[PDB]
RNA sequence: UAGCUCACUGAUCGAGCGCUCUUGCGCCGAAGAUGAACGGGGCUAAGCGGUCUGCCGAAGCUGUGGGAUGUAAAAAAACAU
């Protein structure tokens, strides 16, 4: 069972966020943005790396 | 010739009715050659007028970002394109 565990591994728990979701407005188009995802939007002027 | 019948009149019946226009929408006039052939299915509105209010609808206008050309002679920032 340690090497069918190592070969064949059982699907790990999901990682826990909050149960919410928020639908935002940026560069005038809508979001819906749930907590710990990335989303893609327009150019944000002004904004840096780690921001 | 006769004969039938009409114009007109008396009577019966008891509440409307005559001849005129004129709008709107229809009917007939309207019939071809490969096969619904007029978008289709269908609809008495899902057709036609008139009025009220919602919505859809484009590469138009707005929103948020990039480019370039002209001002213009470095940029950057404007405005226009
Ligand atoms: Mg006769
Ligand atoms: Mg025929
Ligand atoms: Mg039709
Ligand atoms: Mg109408
Ligand atoms: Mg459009
Ligand atoms: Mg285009
Ligand atoms: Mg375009
Ligand atoms: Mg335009
Ligand atoms: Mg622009
Ligand atoms: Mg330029
Ligand atoms: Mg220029
Ligand atoms: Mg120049």
């Amino acid at each position: 069972n340690d090497i069918i565990n190592q070969f064949l591994p059982k699907k790990g728990p999901p990682p826990p966020r909050e149960e919410i979701f928020a639908v935002v407005v940026i560069g005038s188009r809508q979001y819906i943005v749930i907590p710990g995802r990335w989303i893609y939007t327009q150019r944000l002027k002004g904004a840096t790396v780690n921001d």
